């Protein structure tokens, strides 16, 4: 077996023009050729306009219509994504222009406006700027963007077990830990490769379903992987779908008494026709990454 | 004399309770001395849910802090590790949720990528599921996760001699041997104690410093000890350090040279640094095991 890995790890210097000239004349291919027969013209002027921007700025980027296309095809080729059936049906946010964390806060605040949207969920993904020299990456340091804290002395945990240690970390970096079962994790974002900053989500963005005291979020949102397209990494890309009725009775239930959409069999007809009414190594990819706190270089 | 063994054997059967439980005791006092006189109350309601579990289920499970715990421990008690004495600097990766060889594959994946550090060498352990009955084992059966193969008709040897038998295991298992002298050995993975699986690594996994034609890999990995603590017994947990110098001047030359981390003055000295820092029989224990194609019943 030659499997590949399914992690992309970080780096100290730009991309070797070597190596990133091939990917990316391999995707503007792939681009172009989704067009079939059409705009032969058109594809040997971007391979050439793209080649002069490598070589002379080191990288490049794409148009919004490249990273459209890249965003789906990487949700085509996730191997264990049920919901890639329609990979059409999918909002990009282009927020490559990002500066600062304070900006990703007002991204992603959109991003959980428009996908959530009352409950009737809407699949998007909000891209950020690309990594260039790999010392000023983006990162959201949270697994997902709505996810509750897990508090751990008989060794039990009290809220998300899976988050015990990323919880540990909003409180060394000076969150207030309340101690429910269901608190709300803040973001931790970190800009341009800076230390991290915290903001709390503001309450009202977050829809939950209630289920006993049994609860849980409406929007299931991916916010640690990286998109790989043509060469570039692109290591803060979160994206959202809806849940899968399997991850109770009184689930599947609940979420759709409150109107809350849940990958029934209605649901998957529904997205499906929407999907071919749109009709009118693996690359692009979503890579796993190595959590940034096991990584971070700490500026203070 | 009465020395211990350093060997861990196989089992057949889970540990008897009678035996595990006074075990468990034991390091969960270690574990709650190391807050010398806090933590009373805590310390006596862990022993009683640990006993309530062992009791149950027939086992139990450590904590993450614990985990890490006793990961650093038995680091402290290895005897001729020279990198013992920054024992505090090493990170965790916790597998112990891990099904199949393919998701073996990727954790030993994102272990040789975080270690690896583009040369910045970082100490790492991989922890994957504690033994149970003796009969669902998770095992790596490469001594370390990079090594080249050997090859053996004059007696004299290309490669590695140390991996003469395990190479020509491989072959027999349909890796398909080129024959020279630093062919990188493929990761032969075992999982829930079933026949091993043959898994390349991905060549740009593994940096090597060239020295003449002479070769080396920079990540000094360990991948078949076993951990012991608390009485129980996890014999998948490959970890890594960085090389020493001894084990030519060329040698000490090229790793310097192209920003590999050998244990030099500096680097002792940095780490030693970075281990005060974080100030702010033996158990638990490294174990050998017995080489486990000797000891390997096939499925088929
Ligand atoms: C519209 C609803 C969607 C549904 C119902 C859905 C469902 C799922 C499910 C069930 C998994 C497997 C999780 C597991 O292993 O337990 C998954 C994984 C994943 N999904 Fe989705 N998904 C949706 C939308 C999206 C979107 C919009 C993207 C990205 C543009 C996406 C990308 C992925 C990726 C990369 C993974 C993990 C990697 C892999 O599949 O091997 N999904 N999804
Ligand atoms: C950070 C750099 C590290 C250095 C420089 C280092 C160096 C060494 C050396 C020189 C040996 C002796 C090998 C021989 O006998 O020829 C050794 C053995 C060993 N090391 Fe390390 N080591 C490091 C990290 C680690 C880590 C992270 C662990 C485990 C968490 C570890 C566990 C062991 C064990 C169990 C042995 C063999 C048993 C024994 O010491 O008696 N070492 N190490
Ligand atoms: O923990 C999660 C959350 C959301 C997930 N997801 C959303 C869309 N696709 C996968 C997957 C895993
Ligand atoms: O053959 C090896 C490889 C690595 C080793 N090691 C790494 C860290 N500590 C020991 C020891 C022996």
């Amino acid at each position: 077996m030659n499997p590949k890995s399914l992690t992309r790890g970080p780096r100290d210097k730009p991309t070797p023009l070597e190596e990133l000239l091939p990917h990316a004349i391999e995707f503007i291919n792939q681009y172009y050729g989704s067009f079939k027969e059409a705009k032969i013209e058109e594809h040997l002027a971007r391979l050439e306009a793209v080649t002069k921007e490598i070589e002379t700025t080191g990288t490049y980027q794409l148009t919004l219509d490249e990273l459209i296309f890249a965003t789906k095809m990487a949700w085509r080729n996730a191997p264990r994504c049920i919901g890639r059936i329609q990979w059409s049906n999918l909002q990009v946010f282009d927020a490559r222009n990002c500066s600062t964390a304070q900006e990703m806060f007002q991204h992603i605040c959109r991003h959980i406006l428009y996908a959530t949207n009352n409950g009737n969920i809407r699949s998007a993904i909000t891209v950020f700027p690309q990594r260039s020299d790999g010392k000023h990456d983006f990162r959201l340091w949270n697994s997902q963007l709505i996810r509750y804290a897990g508090y751990q002395p008989d060794g039990t945990i009290r809220g998300d077990a899976a988050t015990l240690e990323f919880t540990q970390l909003c409180i060394d970096l000076g969150w207030k830990p309340r101690y429910g079962r269901f608190d709300v994790l803040p973001l931790v974002l970190q800009a341009d490769g800076q230390d991290p900053e915290v903001f709390e989500i503001p309450p009202d963005l977050v829809l939950e379903v209630t289920m006993l005291g049994l609860k849980w979020y409406a929007l299931p949102a991916v916010a640690n992987m990286l998109l790989e397209v043509g060469g570039l990494e692109f290591p803060a890309c979160p994206f959202n779908g809806w849940y899968m009725g399997t991850e109770n009775v009184a689930v599947l239930h609940s979420f759709q008494k409150q109107n809350v959409t849940i990958m029934d069999h209605h649901t998957a007809s529904e997205s499906f026709m929407k999907h071919m009414q749109n009709e009118y190594v693996l690359s692009p990819f979503y890579y796993y990454q190595i959590e940034p706190w096991k990584t971070h270089i700490w500026q203070n």
